[PDB]
């Protein structure tokens, strides 16, 4: 009901399984990851590219449960964010004046 599967591995996996078509290791043996995220909906309209993460979240990170809570996507985008703002291990890259005519995703390279 209440597990820790940790973020770390679940994204480890996620990335190496390539669930999302953008999201994945850009130099796994150094453990760099980039995922796509929802540059497009910054709340809650054409967010669905990472939605599937994004939402897995509220089950993933033990937040919010189907059948006796609120399923609310608006704070699993900030939930999203917060995991960014941990694992002391994480860089995130989401370029300023460069790679800005494509996708602008941000790489965010893992440590161990």
């Amino acid at each position: 009901p209440v597990e820790r599967m940790r973020m770390r591995p679940w994204l480890e996996e996620q990335i190496n399984s390539n669930t999302i078509p953008g999201l994945k290791w850009l130099n796994k043996e150094k453990k760099i990851f980039q995922i796509p995220w929802m540059h497009a909906a910054r709340h809650g309209w054409d967010v669905e590219k990472d939605a599937p993460l994004f939402r897995n979240w509220a089950i993933h990170t033990g937040k919010h449960q189907p059948g006796i809570d609120k399923p609310d996507p608006k704070t699993w985008k900030a939930n999203f964010r917060c995991a960014m703002n941990s694992l002391p291990d994480i860089e995130e890259v989401k370029d300023r004046s460069i790679k800005k005519g494509n996708n602008a995703f941000r790489v965010y390279r893992m440590l161990p």
